[PDB]
């Protein structure tokens, strides 16, 4: 295939059974975004994984919040957060990648949203704003200025991994149809607005796949 450049990655963002149809934070249609991200990942000589990868006392879960349940929103040291059902714990079926995602050529997976205090929808960034998680330096040790962004959700973890690779100095890009979004309370078209101001490029994976 007529490849990406070395400088360039593909972030697939937690394509996970517990963002997909069947799984307990389930987006609808998520799983029909797989096959389109397996043909893209084929076209990129670098790609990395995330995970959303929680021990099971996460702050995130609703459970571990008296009187609050799934999608209200708790002020935590950190400002706001989005309180969820149990998902994707550390070493279980939910945690686990969606089984038709194929992508053998992955050359990192990194895990995040594993300290018990503390959120991580972005792949850089914890939700302190403050902790970082090792892959902006991971990144461009190997020469990467470029990120593509992929996976689940839009508006959560793709849309805070995009926003904090352009606040890193990446050139970023969100490959459209090759994402599910879950809008809440008009996350989706949010998202999609801060993540242009920011100079994050919204193309589709027809783009790509054209010159590959
Ligand atoms: O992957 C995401 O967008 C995500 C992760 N944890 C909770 C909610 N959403
Ligand atoms: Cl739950
Ligand atoms: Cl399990
Ligand atoms: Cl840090
Ligand atoms: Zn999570």
């Amino acid at each position: 295939m007529n490849k990406q450049p070395q400088n360039s990655a593909l972030v697939v963002v937690d394509v996970q059974n517990g963002f997909t149809p069947g799984g307990n934070l389930a987006v609808a249609d998520a799983d029909t975004i797989i096959p389109t991200i397996n043909q893209l990942a084929g076209c990129f000589e670098n790609v990395v994984l995330t995970q959303d990868w929680h021990p099971d006392n996460h702050i995130s879960f609703a459970a571990n919040h008296p009187g609050k349940q799934p999608f209200e929103t708790i002020e935590l040291d950190y400002g706001s957060q989005v309180l969820w059902p149990k998902h994707c714990i550390q070493g279980t079926h939910d945690a686990e990648f969606h089984p038709d995602l194929n992508i053998p050529t992955a050359q990192l997976i990194i895990r995040k949203g594993f300290h018990a205090h503390i959120d991580s929808y972005s792949a850089f960034m914890e939700a302190d704003h403050t902790t970082m998680t090792g892959l902006t330096g991971y990144l461009k040790e190997r020469g990467i200025d470029t990120v593509y962004v992929v996976g689940i959700a839009t508006d959560f973890c793709v849309a805070w991994t995009a926003l904090d690779a352009v606040k890193q100095g990446f050139k970023t890009l969100v490959i459209e149809d090759a994402c599910k979004g879950i809008d809440l309370n008009g996350s989706l078209e949010q998202a999609w607005q801060t993540m242009q101001q920011q100079g994050v490029v919204r193309i589709q994976s027809t783009d790509l796949l054209n010159e590959c």
